[PDB]
């Protein structure tokens, strides 16, 4: 019933553009929207985010997260390891590579989502959410060696999965960070389950 | 270590702006970024709210109340938590309850309210509070709930069993062209992984 009539460029950067979208509402009245797109998609999705479950025997299972300065936020954020998918890269392979780049951990694919939207009221940005286990007793994950690309500055934070939401709250209390909304949503449902 | 040096407007629309961000990297070298921001944010602790509405009904499995809408940035239909921007002066909790009623018809009760969390921190400064709300499905007010959608809002309600959330989302995605939001997917994944 609803659909795009046309898109008008308002401004294009190197990395992102701002558009004016004309669309037909379900009454048959034409209406406008301001929409953000990345310039980089060429792919299933712009990005992957990795849910990394670090499993060591005799330890709590942890979820591995990253802390980075995010310039749009003017501050530090806690997030799932993530990055954009390279043209020709599959989302699984992007996940494995981003996890290793950002955390040094070498993981196995558990499962992969379809493309899901990041902020659909503002942007067309999508990601694949890729659940990955990390055999933390394996020698290759003993001294995880992070291989950052140029400009990445990434602290690794592993938190127990059984207390994730309280631990994220506690960090926000002392550290003055912003937790990512997908991270917080996952942490909430861990508490809300059963 | 890292901090914002300057924020230069590139293009300001009615609803969204693009900025050139200049910041200090942690090697002591100046760098830049393209940042998206809303023009709507005032003294709000966040741009918006998203509601996690748990419909509770005696001798029913608990359901998660979702909405399906056309999202002009995405050029298609998206399944999301009920959500909206916080009006000036409105509390996150008030905005969550109002948006939940407007979009679904249900009158909830506040359970919990997150700190401000980032929507897509590599791209924008947008934040929300994620507010968990219970709905007493056995109350007469929530019996045959009528949405009060605002001007240009067209929202369908989709209630899905919490105990089967992720498979139910996959079955909707299998049926038609429609995207599931990353926060909803993340929440449904965690329900599985617990
Ligand atoms: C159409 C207006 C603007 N708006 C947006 O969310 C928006 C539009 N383009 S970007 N963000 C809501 C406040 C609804 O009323
Ligand atoms: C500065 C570059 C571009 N980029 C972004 O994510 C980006 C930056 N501003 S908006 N999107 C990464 C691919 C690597 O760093
Ligand atoms: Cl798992
Ligand atoms: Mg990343
Ligand atoms: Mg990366
Ligand atoms: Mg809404
Ligand atoms: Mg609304």
């Amino acid at each position: 019933k609803q659909y795009i009539i046309s898109e008008e460029l308002i401004s294009e950067g190197k990395w992102v553009k701002l558009e004016k979208t004309t669309y037909m509402d379900p009454t048959g009245k034409t209406r406008t929207w301001e929409s953000v797109k990345r310039t980089t998609r060429k792919q299933t999705a712009d990005g992957v985010a990795v849910i990394p479950v670090l499993q060591r025997t005799l330890h709590y299972e942890c979820i591995v997260l990253v802390k980075q300065f995010r310039p749009p936020m003017g501050g530090y954020c806690i997030e799932f390891p993530a990055g954009l998918i390279d043209d020709g890269e599959t989302p699984e392979a992007a996940a494995l590579r981003e996890l290793e780049e950002e955390t040094g951990y070498k993981g196995d694919i558990a499962e992969c989502s379809p493309a899901v939207c990041m902020d659909p009221g503002l942007s067309n940005c999508t990601i694949h959410i890729v659940t990955v286990t990390i055999n933390g007793d394996d020698a290759e994950n003993a001294r995880p060696k992070p291989k950052p690309g140029d400009g990445e500055f990434v602290e690794v934070i592993s938190l127990p999965k059984n207390d994730l939401l309280q631990r994220l709250d506690a960090l926000v209390a002392e550290e003055h960070l912003t937790v990512d909304a997908r991270v917080y949503s996952y942490a909430l449902a861990l508490k809300h389950a059963n």
